Order: C-alpha cells, then structure tokens, then sequence
C-alpha cells in the first residue's frame, strides 16, 4: 500500500453490473449513471416476421404504384410507419417532508445505423440492371431518417399531401390518420397545418410518415433529429462511427425528464429504392443502433398532493348530479367574502371586486 | 431549511402559459416572453374557402412556358410571400419619461413542419421514373 | 432600379418571382434566405428542434418592434411535383416560428 | 417503512401526466434491449470495459 | 418497475 513504492492509475467510474434487462432494479447511490442500449426494427409496411407468405419481404413496402385515376387509396402494408419503444424504468426513492422527488433523465445519445453495410448488394437476384447485360442499380433516391427520445411520446400532426385520398380505416389495429383521430371527414384546411390535429403515437407499425410529421409545438420534453433527400436516384451519404456523442442538455441547462418513469424512444429509418427488373419498386428501410445514457436528477414537485389525492376518491369526495351551480345557467346569484373588519362603509348596497393587478377598488354605481 | 434537503438547479419558471388571449397581461421588468407562431404560404391558392377550385392548397395551377410574346401569368399561376402580425401589448403608460420601455425579439428557433409528408412516392396521377415503376418524389 | 422599393403589407400579393429584399433599407429586420435550382435535382431539409439562432448584431442589438408590431414574414416552395399528364406545379411547407421577446429599455 | 414513495405512485393514475403505449417489447422475452450497463463511484483502470465475470 | 402495479379492476 505504499504510494512511493508502486505506480498509480487514472481515476475512472466503476462498473457495477453488465447485463440484459433485468437489471435496472438495482439499488443504487444518489449519483449514479446509466447506460441503456436499444434498437429499433423499422416497421416498413410489414410489421412481422413471424406470417407464413408475407414475411418474404421484411423491412420492405410492397412494389407501390401510381394509381392513375383519382382517388387513391393504398393498402395497409404500403405505407411506411414509425417505431416507438417505451423501455421500462425502475421507481425511484423521494423526500415527502421537502416535496422533492428524483427522476430519470437522459443526457447524451449515441446513435449508429446497424446494417449499412448490407447497401451494396448489387448483385441481388431481382434487382434490375442499369446499363444492359451489366449489373445492378443499387438503394439510392429517396433517404429518410428521423429518430427521437424523450420522456414523453411525440406531438404530432396533420400534413396529407393530398386531403381528397383515402385511406383504409382501422378494422382491427389499422393504421390511424387524420380522419381517425378527429373522426369527422378530413377538409382540404389540413393539406397545411391545423391546429385542431394534433396527436400522441401510441402504436409503433400503424403511424405513417405520410401524413404525420413531428410538430415542434409541444415536445418540450422529446428532443428530435431528422433529414430528408428526395429524388429518383440521387446518392445517399450517411457517415457511422462510434465516436460522435450527441450531448442533449437544453438552454436551461436540463434534459428530457422521463415523467411517468417511461423513456419513450421513437425511430423511423428509410434509405432507398431497390429497383425490380418488372419496374417495380420498393421503400427500404434500417434499423438502428441507440445508446441512450441516464442520470438521476433531482426536481420539485409542482403538484400538492393533499390537494390532488382528494379529488380521486369518490367516497372522500362525492360528486353528485345536482342542478347546475356554475358555468352560463349558474343559479348560486350573488356571494361576498368578509375579511377582517374596517370602518362602516357608506351604504350596504356598495361592490368591491379585484382588479386585473390585484388590489381592491371600490367601484363606482353608474345609472343603468 | 438547507440542512437536509436535496439541492435543484433554478430554471426560468412558468407563469402563463395559453392562447392568444392572454397576451395581454402585465409583469415585472424582466420577461422571456415566447410566441409559438406559424404561418402556411399563401400562394397560389390565398385561401381553402371558395370549393370548386380550392382542389389544391398550397399549390400553384400548372406552369406552363407559354410561347408567344408576351406572356400573361394568371394570380392562381404564380406564387408569393405570406406575411403576418403579432400584436403586442402596450408597455409605458405615461410616455413622458425619460426613459421608454419596448421590446426586442433575440432567438427564432424556426423548423419546417410537414417536411416528412413530401415523400408520397404513390400518388393517383404522379409521373412515373420509368415503365411500371413508381412516381417521382417532390423534387 | 433605385426609385423602386415596396414595403410588405399584403399576405399572399406580393409575388416572390419579382420581388426580393432589400438590404439598404431592412437595418432592423433580419432575413434569411436559400435557394437551389434544376429540373430534377435533389432537395436536403435538416430540422431539429434545438437549433437555436441568436439575432444579436454587431452592436447587441435585436429587431426592436417600431409600433409594437412584430412583423413576421416567410415563403419556402419546396419543389415541384410532377403529374402523369406532363404537366408541373410547385407545391410549398409551412413553418413553425418560435420567437422569443425580451424588455428592454430605450 | 414504506416500500414505495407516495409521491410518484400517485403520478400514475393521471393519464395526462403518466403515458403509456404499446410500441415494441422492451421487456419479458426476446426483447430488443441488449446491454444495459449501471456505473456508480470510481476506482482504478481494469483491464476492459468489456470483463466478462 | 412502475407500469407494473396497474391491473385496476
């Protein structure tokens, strides 16, 4: 143990345990930090691999055409989709007596996309030659990449194309859209944006792209990268390392909070086109690799709970259907409040009320 | 007391958050004051009311080169800006002082909504790359 | 020309295919702008919503609301879309401004 | 003493406050989370950041 | 693991 007898080391936080899982119950100290890794199969219009037929094509919409008469309408498995992954959290000790509780929050993504590698395969045995008697056109055109990670899911809106195309409703799990969401039949007011359009995701194989953009209206706590680069055959750069470490921190100076301890990931991915030697062709997208890292920060509670678990019970607060005591038709006619005791004032008729600034005036009787 | 109680880093708090009716309200002499505002491109089409030609919003009608000297482009034809006007509250009540108050904006934070929904490769008359093949994208 | 200079009063009126900003006049506005051209060229959007764009001068200074009125301005054609019948048309997004106010004494 | 704070727990019943969706299986079997690795205090170098116990 | 405790019925 003798410092001047044997050489010393750099200082470098300990780990404590490698793993899967199921162990993120581990109890840990006051500073700890966390590192989560996810990845996120793209769901492409073909949600699973598991079906007998269609599971030929995985990570791939099947062969879309223009129609070539209005109105379109695509199939269920034409359109691409999202990917949103709620990875589980452990609850976390609070302080009753100073209203403090700690909750999750991210700090830094790292984020890669696994399988780039498997772009050039030009000798794929339908895809279609760009010169004759040579080889093949590889995924290129159409690149689409837009992930996001946030403590609550994205805020997300309505942005059709084209208002007068419909689209195959829900029967059992279906993909969602505008007139889904609101229910009555979509105006051409959402070709651009409207703010009566807003919505969660929920479901991970059933939001299109499509029609739904992430809105940065209300996405205080889910920070989002995207890019976009559209064409016929234009070529698709993407770089990948392991060393470029996004540091998410805000202006205030704190991250997402993972409120409801739930880090909601969100992914979609599209690279390419691979062209079929028929002339059909298909969107082809990527998974990707994240590395999301945790922090146990400290907030204040802004909610009182005394004055919030009382209006959850019904035995500890009645509602009863009474007549009705507030809104436009309010029966209760006049109330006034006494506090403290001044001088006798001029007439028992007069009115008081606080002003927008929050002093009392005595208003003046005018002739009506 | 700070004894025993965990530390909180202190962050700009709430005070009103809402719609546009609420822009009028007083505070005190420091304020971040953020306006979420959004505008769609007036051009082209000014407006989705009249039905039997609001067929395309933000669009303009087919650009065609004419051919013949001179040309004439109709309003639907070509396209323009789209301008807008926050109002804002009064500041200075006697504007005898000598010191005025007023106010000035420091950070635009900017983002084009809808940027994903251009990549609708199927449509019901786009113009295909080739035989058989999909539609181009916009481009 | 030197003698012609409009303002921008009307919304959707003021064609952008003849019309484009002045920077001897706009001393308090800021604008900032793109363009990229060709038949069948690619368009690249990044977006995010952490790219936080200061406005401060040289001199620490913002665009002060002359009248109490903060202008806000913008147009962004994004790109043709082609049509089966041959023809062509520009089709355009709408933004999102964020747009953060301070006091100040004057 | 109590096993769970009172604070949090009550967060959840509030669906405007606590979400929850569907997505893909973060949990149970054959899920899609790999490594998760937990690092609390500090010590000496080790030979890897990669030891296999 | 929070989202376990609701089985509310």
């Amino acid at each position: 143990p003798k410092p001047g007898c044997c050489p010393n080391v750099a200082s470098v936080p300990k780990l404590l345990v490698k793993g899967g899982v199921e162990v993120l119950s581990v109890v840990t100290g006051e500073d700890s930090i966390t590192q989560i890794e996810l990845y996120l199969n793209p769901r492409m219009g073909v949600n699973s691999p598991d079906l007998p037929t269609t599971s030929n094509w995985y990570t791939y919409t099947y062969d879309l055409q223009p129609k070539g008469s209005s109105p379109d309408q695509p199939i269920k498995e034409n359109l691409p989709a999202y990917s949103v992954a709620r990875v589980s959290l452990p609850m976390l000790n609070e302080d009753i007596t100073c209203d403090t509780l700690q909750m999750w929050e991210a700090i830094s993504v790292k984020t890669e996309v696994v399988g780039i590698s498997s772009l050039i395969n030009v000798h794929y045995w339908d895809m279609k030659r760009v010169h004759d008697y040579g080889a093949g056109i590889p995924v290129s055109g159409v690149n689409y990449h837009m992930f996001a990670i946030g403590g609550e899911p994205l805020d997300l809106q309505g942005l059709v194309l084209d208002y007068q195309t419909q689209y195959p409703k829900t029967t059992n799990g279906g993909p969602i859209t505008i007139e889904t969401v609101l229910g009555r039949k979509m105006t051409p007011k959402n070709q651009g944006l409207d703010p009566q359009a807003k919505a969660k995701l929920d479901k991970d194989g059933n939001y299109p792209i499509e029609v739904w953009c992430p809105d940065p209206s209300k996405n205080e706590n889910s920070r989002y990268y995207g890019s976009i680069q559209t064409g016929s055959q234009t070529p698709t750069v993407l770089q990948f390392s392991n060393t470029l470490t996004t540091v998410l921190l805000d202006e205030n100076g704190v991250g997402p909070l993972c409120k409801g301890d739930g880090l909601f990931i969100s992914c979609a991915d599209i690279v390419g086109f691979l062209f079929k030697t028929s002339g059909k062709m298909a969107l082809h997208g990527l998974p990707r690799y994240f590395n999301v890292t945790l922090r146990k920060r400290w907030v204040k509670n802004p909610y009182p709970v005394v004055n919030l678990i009382n209006s959850l019970f019904s035995n500890l607060m009645p509602k009863v259907s009474g007549q009705p005591m507030e809104g436009k038709d309010n029966q209760v006619e006049e109330v006034r409040i006494y506090e403290g005791s001044e001088q006798l004032p001029g007439d028992p008729d007069i009115v008081r009320f606080l002003d927008k600034f929050g002093q009392e005036k005595t208003v003046y009787p005018k002739p009506s």
